[PDB]
């Protein structure tokens, strides 16, 4: 476990934000690379904005978000930069659907989504499966993500750390659930069924946000959806991050070569043709549909949708040549 210095967040406490990125976090495509100094300042003005000044414990909130900081790895992709994208694609998602969910989703959503992927090592659930590492015995399926979230409690329970102390035992419980569920969701294997249960929801009217159940199932698209966008960003970010992506793909199908393993053509890095007619597969099969059923759900949402249709568009292109 890594906690934060003593003069790390009372400087970030004195962090205030310029003008111009107040009006441009609101957007869908909003890029948050340029500024790598200001993330932790983002996330806080995106907490402000969306749960209230007031409302957290501002010491807490700055000792947490930078020992959530220092417990993302220096991998190439699920790192602390992934962390903050993905927290503000629920901002967004949150902004454009506000009154939707209380007060307490948003302040667990946002937070979630923050440490969704806390000390992630670069290498894939089936990976610890097919193989022990002790952590896909320990937690059998979703194996990360309930590390993941495991981290996050942790977290909590330090000195100062626990933000969600001033919540009543009846409200602290249900976020960490929230939070919980949230995390969990991001397990890409889950969400297959999930979409389609909400598919079937929603085309035969079935859909009750009133319904914990489905609530529960559309929150699981949501963060689907953070977890994802990258791919619904303009395309050179997008291109640059899927080399992040591959960077750990292929150190791993490399530890599977290194210990006698052949890797699928996606974790292979003398396989690096593919890799286009793959994101192809990928968008057709996963990204497409999950913007597609979300914006359906949530409407306020099709900006996401189009820049992942934009972005398919472009590797389509980078398969015929062009
Ligand atoms: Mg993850
Ligand atoms: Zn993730």
């Amino acid at each position: 476990m890594s906690i934060c210095t003593s003069e790390e967040w009372q400087g970030l406490m004195q962090f205030t934000l310029p003008v111009r990125l107040c009006k441009e976090i609101e957007l869908f495509h909003f890029d948050i690379g340029p500024f790598e100094n200001m993330w932790p300042g983002i996330f806080v003005y995106m907490v402000h904005r969306s749960c209230g000044t007031s409302c957290f414990e501002l010491e807490k909130l700055c000792r947490f978000i930078m020992s959530v900081k220092k417990n993302y790895r220096r991998v190439p992709y699920h790192n602390w930069k992934h962390a903050v994208t993905v927290a503000h694609c629920m901002y967004a998602i949150l902004q454009n659907n506000h009154t939707l969910f209380t007060d307490l989703e948003r302040k667990g959503l946002l937070i979630a989504c923050l440490c969704h992927d806390l000390d992630h090592r670069g290498f894939s659930n089936s990976y610890l499966q097919k193989f022990d590492h002790p952590l896909a015995a320990l937690y059998s399926t979703s194996t990360m993500e309930q590390h993941h979230f495991s981290q996050t409690v942790s977290i909590l329970q330090l000195e100062g750390h626990n933000i969600f102390s001033t919540l009543s035992s009846s409200e602290y419980e249900q976020v960490l659930e929230i939070i919980r569920k949230a995390i969990i969701a991001t397990d890409l294997a889950l969400y297959f069924g999930n979409r389609k249960q909400l598919e079937e929801m929603y085309q035969t009217g079935s859909l009750n946000l009133n319904n914990q159940s489905h609530r529960d199932r559309v929150i699981g698209l949501m963060m689907t959806a953070c977890d994802l966008c990258s791919v619904t960003k303009l395309w050179p970010v997008t291109k640059l991050t899927a080399n992040d992506i591959y960077a750990e793909f292929w150190a791993e199908g490399d530890e599977m070569k290194k210990l006698g393993i052949q890797p699928i053509p996606m974790m292979d890095r003398d396989k690096k043709d593919e890799v286009p007619q793959g994101q192809l597969g990928f968008y057709n099969a996963v990204a497409i549909p999950c913007y597609t059923t979300l914006t359906q759900i949530l409407p306020p949402t099709e900006p996401l949708l189009k820049a992942c249709r934009d972005n398919l568009s472009q590797w389509e292109k980078v398969i015929r040549g062009e």
